[PDB]
This record gives C-alpha cells, structure tokens and sequence, in this order.
C-alpha cells in the first residue's frame, strides 16, 4: 500500500497472538513495543531517542505480521510511549520512502 | 527518489545557506534540528520522544531544502541527538511510505 504522511503512519500488527497498533518509523533503527511477554531468552539493552535513553529487553527471531506481510526479526520490549516498527522489520516487508 | 531502509535514511538538507545531514523520520510529527541560529522570533514547545520530553525553540516559516526539494515550515531547535525531518516537512516534499 501507499501510506501518506498527512497523519501518523499507524498500522495493525500481529505478534505473539496479539493484535496491536504500531507506528511505522523510518527514523528508528529498531522495533520497540510497549511492555508485553515474548517467548525465549532475552538480553538487556539501552536505546535512545528524543529525551534520552530507556532500558528494554531484546528478543531475537520473533515473528511479526504487518499488513499481511510476515517478517522475522529482533523485537525490543520496554517503557516506550508508543509501539514502533523500526527499519529492521520495515526492510523485510519491502517498505521504502518515496518522493 | 526511492529510499530503502537497509541503512538510516540520512540525506543532505540546506538551511541558512548551509548543508547539514538529517534523518527522514516518518515517526516524527515535527522537524527538530540541533542547535543553530535561525532568524525571527521563536515560541516555546515541549516535545516527547522515546526517553522523555525536551524543551525546544519553535521557528515558523523557515526555508529548508531537502534532497533538492524546497519546503518552508516550522523548524524546532533543541538538544536532539540528530537532525530529524518530520512529517510536517515530509508532506511538503511529497513523501510517502510504500510496500
Ligand atoms: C522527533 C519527535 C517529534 C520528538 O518525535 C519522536 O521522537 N517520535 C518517536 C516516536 C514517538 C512518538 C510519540 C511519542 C513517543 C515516541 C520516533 O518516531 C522518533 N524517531 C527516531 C528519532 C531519533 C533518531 C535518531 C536519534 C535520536 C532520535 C527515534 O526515536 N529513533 C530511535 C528509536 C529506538 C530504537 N532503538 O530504534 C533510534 O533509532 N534509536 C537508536 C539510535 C540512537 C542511539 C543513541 C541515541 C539516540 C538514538 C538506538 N540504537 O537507540
């Protein structure tokens, strides 16, 4: 699909059996979701953005579906104010910026 | 042009006759630039990102060129980790997300 940017590019995603709303963020290296449980081992990580850093749990090899497109990748879980789909998964669904 | 996301979508912008590097950020409502000098009066604004909020100076109707595309809009100046081009200006240059 072609997503305009007049409004925030919010999409529904499916992960760990849950449907969630997430922001497609080309300015995010990683995908960060609000607190939730995920399977497998995880390791701590510190990620930053506007306002500073937050500590998150890093899970690898997580399956996610965004607009019918299935992807596999690392997913960070922590006190993020919004669910964010970063470049690590945007590439997998073939998402590009165009103008 | 079409910009893939295997790497950060960093581009060259021109503001105040000077070239700077900036990140095309679809997850950002606004455009935030690192400390620099801009003309006119500014208004106060508090913006929130991944690790909290920061105070910035808001300048309106500022001329800024992005990848050769001219835009004139609101530019926020403050302690941002990197120069961010948000939706307010991405829309002016006709940018969309596609997959
Ligand atoms: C700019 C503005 C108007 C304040 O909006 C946001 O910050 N919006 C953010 C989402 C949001 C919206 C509303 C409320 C809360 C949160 C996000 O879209 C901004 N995109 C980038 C902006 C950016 C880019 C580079 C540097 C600083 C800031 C981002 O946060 N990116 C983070 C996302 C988290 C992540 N882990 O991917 C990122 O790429 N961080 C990297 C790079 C990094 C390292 C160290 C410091 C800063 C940034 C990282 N590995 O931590």
């Amino acid at each position: 699909p072609q997503i305009t940017l007049w409004q925030r590019p919010l999409v529904t995603i499916k992960i760990g059996g849950q449907l969630k709303e997430a922001l497609l963020d080309t300015g995010a290296d990683d995908t960060v979701l609000e607190e939730m449980s995920l399977p497998g081992r995880w390791k701590p990580k510190m990620i930053g953005g506007i306002g500073g850093f937050i500590k998150v749990r890093q899970y690898d090899q997580i399956l996610i579906e965004i607009c019918g497109h299935k992807a596999i990748g690392t997913v960070l879980v922590g006190p993020t104010p919004v669910n964010i789909i970063g470049r690590n998964l945007l590439t997998q669904i073939g998402c590009t910026l165009n103008f």
